[PDB]
RNA sequence: UUGAUGUCACGGAACCUUUGUUGUCUUCGACAUGGGUA
């Protein structure tokens, strides 16, 4: 795991070493006409895009 | 820019010869997506 800000719930054995980002965005997405199981055990309202 | 007693230049068809031709079924099914977990 990499963080940038420490976490609360675990403060120790982190090291800071220099780097770059390799960010490109919510890539994986799998995109169906009908609600799939796991749409279909969403809890609420599915929020807009 | 002529020369003189002598210019048929209306004396001479830019004329003659070469195929835009050749080759192609308006046809049709498997994915797309990048991690996540530890």
């Amino acid at each position: 795991k990499a963080f940038q800000e420490i976490p609360e719930n675990d403060p120790d054995g982190w090291e800071c070493k220099e780097g770059y980002l390799h960010v490109v965005g919510p890539s994986k997405v799998e995109f169906s006409d009908k609600k799939g199981d796991v749409i279909n055990n969403f809890q609420g309202t599915l929020p807009s895009v």
